[PDB]
């Protein structure tokens, strides 16, 4: 009954996205826009980077390939995939034990018909059982989380100093401190981006494009108009 | 029941809208205002833009819209959107538990009534368990959840220094920090508003317009008259 | 039975109204005073303004309109308001399965009279425990919650530097950094009132214009005589 | 049987006072005195600065009108007044389940008097119930606590640097500093007085005289003879 | 039962004295002393100050009324008093239950004598049960708190320079900080005494002579001989 | 049936890669890389090297040995890898007492067919509980848990300043702290990769091809395209 | 039940080493090393100095005996080992009364079998119950953990400050504090090695073999190739 | 029965020795040693020195008795020793309550046996009873703890400063603080190592010798080879 | 039984003294000793100098009487001593019950033999429950524990400056700094020794001697030899 729960409630895709924080562009009349889109997450999103694309160009910017001669620049990163089953929260009445006992108080749908008492009832009742079990681990609910990081850098006019500061780590001891300054103009801003698909029984590749179209227009909406 | 109850309760659409901190502005006798809204959530506000610039309008204030000869600006980010079901802080009897065991005892209306105890009666009472464990699965307390920055900006007359301070998270070892300085005649505060609306079986559809008039006469009494 | 309980505790319409912190005003013989209300929460006190002028008048000061020539200031912003039920505190028994039960116990008042035990006795047992769950469902010890700040200024000799400090947050990463200077002659000091107006199925129109007055009240004391 | 518990132990206006810490003043032979009574609270304590003042003039103390020529000054404002149940500490029992109880058992009493078993007896023992139950609801064990800041000013010869610090709040971002720096002869120490009136159904008009008794008798003797 | 355990444990006043930290004073051949006493409670401790001067002057000390000559001061004030009852402690088996229960119980003293079953046994039951309810409850294990604080100035050779400096709350936002500084010849300690009366049915003007009594000589052996 | 439920869930191998943060490149014309792949776990992934160089090669970068006149370096350690089966989270109902009390109960099928009550029938229900015990204890959920470090160094023109600063523990007592200062231009950054693999009695041998094929492409798309 | 499960479970040597921390070596074309191996623990491993010369040399480098000559260090120091029983977790089931009563409910098969009733059949139950209680106490499930420091010396070109602190604990009261400074040409890093080697009933002598195998083979792939 | 657990499971003398961290020391052709062995613990450790000096002469280092000529110092002090039962960390079935319930068990040996309800199978249960408590109580699980402090000196030719602080407390109120600077060229470390011996009814003469002889094996390890 | 228990499990007298922390001394050529004993405890120990002067001239050293002249200095205080029963650490089962159970049930051995249910039966059972609980309480687990400080004084050459620091408490207020410097030639360091005595009903003149002789014997082996 637990399954059919599962299955009555969560019957249709529900994605979810979120952005961590606002990044706030004063405005301006350039339009020029550079992407840079990779994924070191194992699922696939090939379309992410075009879809980025359309969504910017509907909005009346114009993408370029040289990053030099671009205003704004849309850097993104699908990080981490993870994937886990709601129903293992409550931990218990997941593993089957209820549509085991469903399938076992089946045998009495065998005791009061046909034959009865005849020893073929415990079989009977005990296969129920089983496939009952069977059916009811079988039914997951699975709910895909994306994360994604966004770099967006705005050139500006004052001069903008960086400091790469890195803390390598060496072995529980100790750490190997880099440091360097440049000079630029150039803002950078980031931002985390975290995406749910949730259903019953779901593959990845039925949630891919709408995951793909929610994650870029937000990221492209964060450009605004 | 526990279905009914909520259907019972939550029958209207309740709408809250709460601003985080209160944006002190001083007396003036400038007019000019410049909004800039957009939108990085998966619910669709369009409409929130206009009724932002109706509202402001209707405090004699005039909208015009180049930033340059703006005294004030309305810069707004609908952030994040989340939907919950409320029934689900109580975790047990809204699997559809409480609706099965209803429809079992059902089973009794036709043990007493009829034909009983003919092998039937089981039959029945189990699709009568099932069709209400259905019915209370399908009835939910839905919550959406809307998360909006506000950021105002009003010009003055003393230099304002504007020191831009970053560190872009670099892979667990490090970070690079970006320094800059600017100096320019205007003042920016932000804030925050969340926006509830709860109702059962809710579309945010349905929920969308009274949504986007609240927001837009709070974010437009913070410039007061 | 909690429902009747609610309803007889909670019969009268309750307001209290609390300052949070005392704001202490040298004696002066300056009565010019200039009030400045907003009001940012989804609730409408519109009467606030005028009862604040009212209160204010008749301690003796004069309310000018121009803020360069009043010695005082009275600058109000109604900020959050939001409604419970303070019935949910318990969570349990409040959903309605009480008057559920007592509605069932009624079929025993038709067992015992007229017609009993043909099947009807059933429907009308059903009958009225579900209308008694929803009569209790339907009564609702609402609490209104009001979060208005006050900051009054006042002039004096000395100079005051007023440092303008705000750390924009920028997505995350980092944030912009504003400061500024200004020289003037006048204090500033802030606080803050909670209001509750508490009472069974409460409209907000009806707790209005008592909270309007305990409000002007309140504040208006906050100049003393 | 609560109620009653209630009614009896608390049946007597219990009014405590208590001042937070000791101001200590060095001996002195100056008498003038000037009082500033403020009330912030929805209380009416109207007649405290009268209290105080003939409290103050049965020590020896004279007390002047204006603040120039007095040697002391009084500050007081009545800054917070609540009102509780202190029977709502249980949260149960409270409601009235009890007084329904005993209500219902005295159904008892007319099943063994004159008719009986006639369905009348229910009628009654439910009309009882109803009866006891808001009887015990009725019966409320009401404490009032009152806030008062208390800020005694004493004259001087030494000069008195007061560093005026605020932070004025500006919207979750940041906040304005405003300082500044006044030199006077007079020292300014502060302090804060609770009062608690415990009754059973107590209405406040009974409860305010002795308080402002205490009150005023309490900040009178802070300073001595 | 538990009310006649409580009278028979308590049934004589307890006072206890409790000095928090002690105050170590140079050998010396002065012996002039000030005393100034205030009170701030709402209980009645008029005769204290005799009694401080009658224990001083039993130690061979001689008490002056100039502060200007004396060597020490004796600075006390009566800052705090509350009254409490030790058996709200256990919360239960206090409202009057047990006795109820003891009262109700006395109805087998008269089922078993004279006329029973008749009606009036089971009134007579409830009267005794009511009667023994009021009688638990009327007993209570009242229990005096007292707060004092003692101030002791002994004059030196030593320039002594005292700074005051106080930190006036304003309004949540900040505070008003006073600073002065001044030179004397004269050392000031601190100490706090606690004073405790705890008797069944206490009234405090029973208490009042013996907590002077021990308040006295314990604030007078701090002198030593 | 536990381990029944546990086999029928995770009957397929699931191999999850998941990076810990993301590391920024710029932009550059570059094509050179160097790699260095080092393994300190017990398991063997000898292909790690060859694959990572294949899915490089895929992108158009060039694999060069010198590291000299490479622009980018990949290091990578394969550091960590453990072994734990997830049934032991729940600690009972794992050691095989389930399946031992199937096994008893199936004695109950040997009483009921062919001899009975005759001493073999206790022998074949031991003999089956025995055996259901260890069938239960033989089937494990295995998850492999893998962790890898990897650092990505990059080729620029600013001067970068590595500072070793080394603290060797030495016994409790104390430490020897190394620090030198070197200039080269190569700035490096970190990052951690954990890889899971889990299945139903898995043996490593099945699971390291995809284990390395996803690590291999995670690594590889660190660097985009 | 509880020792064959554990038995059945853990019938295997299953060994496990998981280096700390990753030591990052930079590419060079130096082949000389230098190895010191210590052992301070209470096992035997007297063949890793061996395996790991073996390990080594397998990869290309050339071991060397003088230290002055070698470009690299291994220095390494087999600190702790401690022997433990998985099964004391549960603490209870595990000292025999399992076993014990296994063995007393096997006298129920001497009472249906021979004689029965005859005072031999406890005796007999006895017997065996201690038997069984004996040979589920003498079933342990051994873990043997070690716990190994490793430090590796890498020759280099930029002056290396070692700064020798130690505080050298001296009676509660206080520490000798000795610091020194020397001047040198090798950087020094450290990490740590966790091996565990689990069996039922295991010897050491039996893990030892495998235990070296793993450890000298992860040492040694700290150097790569 | 928990007793002959006991018995059994820990029936051979199980001994533990675990440094607590590593001292590292450079390479040297140097053979001098030096030792001082102190003992401030109530057991008897006298042939530890002895031990100590021959495993250091067997890995070739020289034993001198001059410090001054000495490259190596060993120092040690025996700091610790405690004795402490195992049972005792249930606390309860320790007593003796099982072996008194197993011996008044006993009686019903002797009710169905020879004379039978004559009074004296109470005695004799009796008896059993106190005699099996008393065989349970007198098995005790010892575990005897031994705390050793090491110091080792190694000469070295950078000027080492040795910084005595003492912080010598003084009375609650204070402490005299010693400082004193020294310099000579010799390196300490410390390092703390933990005994444990382990047998049921463990006399300490028994686990003498293989204590002394762990803790001596691994201090002289300490030295290599 | 529990006492019975107790009586059997610490029947023999057991002593145990533990060091808190070494205090390293460097090997010297000097025998000359100071010794210095207090004792600050309710217990007697007035033999502890005599068996520390007598275990120091075992190892060699010679006693001296005037301090100036001693190399070392032995001064110890035996500082604290408590005692405590361990029965008291179950709180129940302590004061009598269990053995007033034993002896109400020792009854039976009454109703059983000779006159019975006469009267007599009842009060015998009450004697014997009686005399059983008085030897239940006068069982007792006494445990000593005394605390010594030790501090041990070594010449040396360096000038060691001595800087007191005490804050003498002043009421709660404040406090008296007192800060002084000295300059000499001896080095101090402290320790503590905590001496633990246990038995049943053990009276401490028993336990004095082999306290004072441990104490003695490790205080004396902090010198070594």
């Amino acid at each position: 009954c637990g399954a059919m729960s599962t299955a009555i409630k969560k019957r249709n895709l529900e994605v979810k996205t979120q952005m961590s924080e606002t990044i706030w562009l004063e405005p301006a009349s350039e339009r020029t826009v550079f992407l840079q889109i990779k994924n070191t997450s194992d699922k696939d999103m090939s379309g992410l980077q075009g879809k980025i694309a359309d969504a910017v160009k509907a909005k009346g910017y114009q993408v370029v390939t040289s990053p030099d001669k671009a205003y704004y620049w849309i850097q993104a990163n699908v990080l981490k995939a993870d994937k886990m089953d709601l129903r293992e929260s409550q931990g218990w009445l997941n593993r089957g034990y209820e549509g085991a006992a469903v399938g076992a108080a089946l045998g009495a749908g065998i005791t009061g018909y046909n034959s009865n008492s005849a020893g073929a009832t415990l079989g009977v009742g005990l296969a129920a059982g089983l496939v009952g079990m069977a059916a009811d681990a079988m039914v997951e609910d699975v709910n895909y989380t994306m994360i994604t990081d966004v770099q967006i850098a705005e050139r500006t006019k004052a001069t903008v100093t960086t400091d790469n500061v890195a803390a390598l780590r060496q072995g529980t001891s100790g750490a190997k401190i880099q440091t360097s300054t440049e000079t630029g103009n150039q803002h950078k801003y980031q931002t985390r981006v975290v995406s749910n698909a949730n259903k019953v029984n779901l593959k990845f590749e039925e949630a891919k494009p709408v995951l793909e179209d929610q994650l870029a227009k937000s990221i492209a909406n964060i450009l605004g108009s």
